[PDB]
């Protein structure tokens, strides 16, 4: 099956079920950090949502940039929060998609994604 | 005839200052002197080839920050020297994937308090 990469900093939950629909889904402090560069690599989708500003999120998508995976970002901007200007820079609306959602058409937008 | 490079980043005025002045010691700060989706993406492609330039980046890293965490993943995977600082007075718990990046060389995190970045600075690159 394709292998699904996920990254978040009760909704994660919706993704990762969803993501199960698709593919396989891939998710001291060293090994975790060895085991996911090592997911990372094997992911034919890297999937993040980056709503809430997380270091670690933004950490794996510089290291999903530099293996060219292919990378979802799903971001709600009825949080309020203000997308960092780096991953909204960082879109290439193909191999790098930043796609903007609200909660209750997480599934319906993630049916679109890989249905296409 | 070049200085070594060095990237700073983070998300803190007084002491953002502070960092860069005492970086200018040791060499170049490339992003001394730093709206839309036009303009965010500029600022990608100059903070990206400003990065692959640099020889050493810092990141202050107390505060959580999408951009700060994807420039260290840049910097990891363009073999770049990394320094990051980080306040555990801030209450913050620091991203298991940062702290699982050290490898106490090419990678460091440091804790700190404010009043000694300067000495800590002058540890890292004396």
């Amino acid at each position: 099956r394709p292998a699904l990469y996920f990254c978040g900093s009760t909704l994660y939950e919706r993704i990762v079920s969803r993501l199960r629909r698709f593919g396989t889904v891939l998710t001291g402090d060293r090994l975790i950090h060895e085991q996911d560069l090592e997911w990372l690599q094997q992911a034919d989708v890297v999937v993040a949502e980056v709503t809430q500003p997380s270091l670690g999120v933004g950490y794996e998508l510089g290291r999903a940039v530099a293996f060219n995976k292919r990378i979802l970002c799903l971001f709600r901007p009825q949080s309020g929060r203000v997308l960092s200007a780096m991953i909204r820079g960082a879109a290439d609306g193909s191999r790098f998609q930043v796609w903007d959602y609200e909660e209750g058409e997480v599934e319906a937008l993630l049916d679109r994604y890989f249905e296409a």
